[PDB]
């Protein structure tokens, strides 16, 4: 009942006890409230699902993009990452009342808040160096100097910047914790697409915990995802029932070849997955409009 | 197990698996990270502990004080609630570099954030009417018009206001959710004194959920407390081991006589605890 079984058990529970709940978009969900998953990062483990192939290059390039404080979707499209193109399109910015916003300029989403909380937003190409509160740098410093501190919070939930964002954050608040020279991270995610998004999010914050651990001379401990509204979309049900038949294989290991002086200078070449052995191909379409 | 056993199990888990940890001040804790408790608010139930008498009048008056957006500790001292006196004292404010702050003025803590997020703070006696984002009012409106919304977040965690606060928030972020016309609340608490503060916090946010439910014509559902650093102070250990020998009695019920048009106009006279039968014993000292 550890590891990937955590995720599979969450899928069953939503399928068996979920509540029907039309939703934001034209399509329905089965939904529960408040479920939690815990993943061991010990022995270099990283919880990348084996019952479904995860787009690992996508996870890495998006996280490095967050860590840099970047908000331009075009930067991800250049590395053939398409996950933010929809929400940064002329149509979608216009539907959000952001008419004077250049295509691919998502506003002060995630990374911007991580590295520049409270800074005035101009455009995604502006220079934000030394502007706002650098929550991530502050946490890294606290992990070196005072690891027992109970206020190591990094949030993207800034009520004043929500109207400027293409989308309000999902993975909204992370807390860090140290015991026995092990770094743990809890993520509060207000809303989780359990089929498509959550497996991505688990890989994202697990990697972040690994990377942050290597920056401050600590071993990785646990990643804990706590969800608000965890839902499966009605379209994903039959696909997920198939995924549940698959026997999980051991989780891959993360190898880190080096850690740079500044966390924002990490590149995909500095680390890789060793032993990632996922199963066959199966799709899950995401719905909006 | 369900109910109060959620709390007693958490205490046991910290005593048996907790990590030793010298903390903020010259004392130790046993600590774990990320534990969760779920409490039913169905059939009018409110999870006020029966294995230890909870200072219910304190819970109610502090929450009504939060809901008003009040930050003056002296308003609570007038109702013989002393829980915020220490942190609003001359000495404590000075130790925090708040030399130009009048005794009892805690800064833009909790409620202020609930009702006035991002508003510029002056003093606790200033008029904040219509200033900053009223997160609580926005949530109440969303529960009437669009209960399926998944952004019903009320937060006290304002990175820019932390330096002006007497203390940074513990109970920092609540989310609300609706399913089968039942209102649920999840609380994220970054740090929890499991012995003294957590029982109080459980009563506080359970009451808020009951009150909010009656404002918008929904029934109460579940209250979920998710902790960051869940810790027992070494000084509380022996007392808590005794509390665990006590067989819990059924939780009391909350009776609400009426609901006013605006939630900040609730008064202690509008509701009461029916059937609260705690055990007699006591103890537990702060720090
Ligand atoms: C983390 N994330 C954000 C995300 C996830 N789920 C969502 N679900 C919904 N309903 N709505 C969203 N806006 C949403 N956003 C993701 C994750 C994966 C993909 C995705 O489309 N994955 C493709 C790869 C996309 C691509 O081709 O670049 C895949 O084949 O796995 C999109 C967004
Ligand atoms: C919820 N809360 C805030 C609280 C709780 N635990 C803390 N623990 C620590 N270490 N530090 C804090 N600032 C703290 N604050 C509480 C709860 C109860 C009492 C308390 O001691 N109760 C007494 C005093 C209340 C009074 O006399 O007015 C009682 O009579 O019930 C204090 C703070
Ligand atoms: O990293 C992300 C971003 C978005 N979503 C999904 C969760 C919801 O199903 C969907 C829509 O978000 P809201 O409706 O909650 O705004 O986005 C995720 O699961 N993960
Ligand atoms: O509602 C509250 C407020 C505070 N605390 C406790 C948690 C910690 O023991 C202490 C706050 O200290 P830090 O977590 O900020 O170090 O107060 C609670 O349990 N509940």
């Amino acid at each position: 009942m550890e590891g990937e079984h955590q995720y599979l058990n969450l899928v069953r529970e939503i399928l068996e006890r979920g509540v029907k709940k039309d939703d934001r978009t034209g399509t329905g969900t089965l939904s529960i409230f408040g479920p939690q998953m815990r993943f061991s990062l010990r022995d270099d483990t990283i919880p990348v699902l084996t019952t479904k192939k995860i787009f690992w290059r996508g996870v890495v390039e998006e996280l490095l993009w967050f860590i840099r404080g970047n908000t331009d979707a075009k930067e991800l499209a250049k590395k053939k990452i398409h996950i933010w193109n929809a929400n940064g399109s002329r149509e979608f910015l216009d539907s959000r009342g952001l008419y004077d916003r250049a295509e691919g300029d998502l506003g002060p989403v995630y990374g911007f808040q991580w590295r520049h909380f409270g800074a005035e937003y101009d455009t995604c190409s502006s220079d934000y160096t030394g502007k706002g509160i650098d929550q991530l740098a502050n946490i890294l410093k606290t992990l070196r100097e005072n690891p027992d501190d109970r206020r190591m919070i990094m949030t993207a939930w800034n009520p004043m910047d929500l109207h400027l964002m293409a989308l309000p954050p999902c993975h909204m608040t992370a807390q860090f914790y140290v015991a026995n020279g092990e770094l743990s991270c809890q993520l509060y995610q207000r809303s989780g697409d359990v089929g498509l998004g959550v497996p991505f999010n688990i890989a994202s914050y697990s990697l972040l915990t690994h990377l942050m651990a290597s920056m401050v001379g600590l071993k990785p401990g646990e990643f804990i995802l706590t969800l608000g509204d965890a839902h499966i979309y009605n379209t994903h049900i039959e696909v997920l029932k198939k995924q549940l038949c698959r026997v999980p294989r051991p989780f891959p290991k993360l190898r880190i070849l080096m850690a740079p002086e500044k966390i924002e200078d990490f590149t995909i070449d500095m680390f890789y997955l060793e032993g990632y052995q996922p199963h066959s191909g199966n799709l899950q379409m995401k719905m909006a409009v």
